[PDB]
């Protein structure tokens, strides 16, 4: 039974979440407004919103995104995009585990999203920072769909504590590492993570539990179907790290429920 | 205004239009259930619908499409495929009109889209005349999105006075023809050809005006926008050969909204 309130924000990062892939630019210069084609972000169009920094191909994980300033909202939001070829990502997909002490003690995460994030850290803290400092009511939120959904929890996990507070919107993420790191994602003090899901969705599925994974909780579970508008009754909150009765039951996965989360996602008209 | 009826109709045959790409089997042997991927036809998966013919690059003009027996609403469907590449056939679509006596005096049709038929016509007047003599209590229905709505359009206008009405019903369909050729879409008699437009969709506005081609009247233009869904309200029915002030409006067009008529339209999640 979400909040009418909670529910308008998972909507607003859906879709800049959706923004990551859909903008209009890719080498898109700093104080420009954020639009996309397709009417993948509406919501974020509305806003006084504003890319204060974009970024494709960055660092070691060829990681894409941007940090925009939201001056309607009041908002940091550093959006990570997904991949370009998700079908292709999925099954090119390594299992491999890593330590990230520096995150959680005994805490591992997937080489992949660990690597990636870290090869991009000190720059993005930076303009993060920049942000809060020019804007210091502002609430700074990450987020991303896919493998951008992954980044996002990695670099929250990593950047909480420092005098802001950062709430995560993550949509049809991947586990991203080991219990010891669901458990830390699932206490962790200095902001929320709204992990959401969709259906049946193959994504949130993988890496598998048996290759030494867990998911956080809560879980966001959208019902309703793939193609179809979300009402508010259709999100189901599911407690419990690896919890059961959300995405994580046992039936065949699906790829295009994957790419609908509130709207079209992880791909542009 | 249009009745709930036939806001069901612009619905199902928007459905068997999107079947048409996401029909969910190739292998495809007749008497097999019509069922899509990525919810793409839910109202078709629903009906006791089996392929009775499917065709891929039939003829010289490489027409794609099926033939359903739908025993649900009793229906005799033919599914034209709109191309593979859109923006690719958008930008390659050549103006080039040529004589249709044959179909009506006076009346001159797009090259392609006219020869495209005429190669594939013989065989399947011969399949739907077959569907027709074992159901003659069905409906005979012709439909398609894109290029498919411009193959059903003029399949229609040859085939139709056989002794059963051909209804048609297109989504974003080019211009087919000549004044001469809009004026007998307008005015033929055994079935109503349904021209569905969606706001400011480029493919309705090709070819141009000024290549000599003209518009059938009515048309039904969805005002709703791209990703949202379509209300019966939504629906203006607008009169007049070569109206303005419904698809046929001198603003800048768009691709994405060729592809939402009802939902998602020449593409597959
Ligand atoms: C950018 O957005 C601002 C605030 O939303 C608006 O006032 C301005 O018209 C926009 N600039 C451009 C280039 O459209
Ligand atoms: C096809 O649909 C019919 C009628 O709705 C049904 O009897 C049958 O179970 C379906 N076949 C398959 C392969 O699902
Ligand atoms: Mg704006
Ligand atoms: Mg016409």
């Amino acid at each position: 039974e979400v909040s009418q309130d909670l529910f308008n924000q998972f909507n607003l990062f859906a879709q800049y979440s959706a923004a990551a892939y859909c903008g209009k630019n890719n080498d898109a210069p700093a104080g420009t407004n954020i639009t996309c084609t397709g009417n993948a972000c509406p919501e974020v169009e509305k806003a006084d919103a504003t890319f204060l920094y974009s970024f494709e191909d960055s660092g070691v994980g060829d990681v894409t995104g941007f940090l925009a300033l939201d001056n309607t909202n009041k908002l940091i939001v550093l959006s990570f995009r997904g991949s370009r070829s998700i079908e292709n990502w999925i099954g090119n997909l390594n299992f491999d585990l890593k330590e990230i002490n520096d995150i959680c003690s005994g805490c591992r995460g997937h080489d992949g999203f660990t690597s990636s994030w870290r090869s991009v850290a000190d720059t993005l803290r930076q303009k993060v920072e920049d942000a809060v400092r020019e804007h210091p009511d502002y609430r700074v939120v990450f987020t991303g769909h896919s493998l951008g959904g992954a980044l996002a929890t990695v670099a929250g996990a990593d950047l909480r504590g420092n005098g802001y507070d950062i709430d995560v919107f993550s949509y049809g993420a991947p586990r991203v590492g080991n219990r010891a790191f669901a458990e830390f994602l699932t206490v962790q003090t200095g902001g929320t993570l709204y992990r959401i899901t969709h259906t049946n969705d193959i994504v949130p599925r993988l890496p598998p539990r048996e290759f030494g994974y867990s998911h956080s909780s809560p879980e966001y579970w959208i019902k309703s179907g793939t193609l179809v508008p979300v009402t508010r009754n259709d999100i189901v909150k599911i407690e419990g790290i690896d919890a059961t009765g959300g995405n994580n039951q046992p039936n065949i996965p699906d790829i295009p429920a994957h790419l609908w989360y509130f709207g079209l996602i992880g791909t542009c008209l």
